[PDB]
């Protein structure tokens, strides 16, 4: 079982994680074709996941990654979006549904930037847009989005578009760049659905 805990707004915590969502927001090439046209978000809530079995696979993976990179594990907070978000929160990230067409491979994606993650909140492209208006720039239905933590260990920075099933020999992640940077994983146990964020893009005055 997955226990939601909401934080408060006056929480440090959550001004922490909504100032990250904020200020990573960034300029698309497609237009906001998958994600939509916006220059802010609206914040509904953000929620700490527990999962008492999800936490013993990541920091089990953890202690043999460290073990592999000198003590150091290379944990980084980054941004997944998914149209996957609920089988996520309850049973963990999975390298099973790994995102064949990507630039870096067939590996699970995060973003440093969460303007990049939203843009896959309804899968591939913006999908169909939301449930009920088939909308992709819907600025009514509630989005989700998740702030996770991330075992990096010794990363693999590629620059060109080159496909890998798993990591390079000695390396847990590979690191892409050419608009901005992604960050890709083969072990769903590297990555810990850490906050659960609810949230509306907000159309400009
Ligand atoms: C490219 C990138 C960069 C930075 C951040 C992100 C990010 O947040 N999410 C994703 C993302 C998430 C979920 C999915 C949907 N899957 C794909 C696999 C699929 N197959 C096996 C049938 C089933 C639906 C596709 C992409 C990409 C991404
Ligand atoms: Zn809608």
């Amino acid at each position: 079982g997955t226990i939601l805990l909401d934080l408060a707004p006056e929480d440090k915590e959550y001004q922490s994680v909504e100032e990250e969502m904020q200020s990573t927001i960034r300029e698309h090439r497609d237009g906001g074709n998958a994600g939509g046209i916006f220059n802010r978000y609206n914040v509904i809530r953000i929620q700490k996941v527990v999962n008492k079995k999800l936490r013993e696979r990541f920091c089990h993976r953890q202690k043999e990654v460290s073990e592999e990179n000198h003590n150091h594990h290379n944990e980084r907070m980054l941004f997944h979006g998914s149209p996957f978000i609920n089988a996520i929160i309850h049973k963990g990230f999975d390298e099973r549904h790994a995102y064949i067409g990507g630039m870096f491979g067939a590996g699970i994606y995060f973003a440093e930037n969460s303007s990049k993650s939203n843009q896959y909140v309804y899968g591939i492209g913006g999908g169909t847009g939301c449930p009920t208006h088939k909308d992709r720039s819907c600025y009514i239905c509630h989005r989700q989005m998740l702030f996770c933590r991330v075992t990096l260990g010794k990363s693999f920075l590629q620059f060109s578009t080159i496909k890998m099933a798993h990591a390079p020999p000695g390396h847990h992640s590979v690191i892409g760049r050419p608009a901005y940077a992604e960050y890709v994983i083969y072990r769903g146990e590297q990555a810990y659905p850490e906050y659960l964020i609810t949230y509306q893009i907000m159309k400009p005055e």
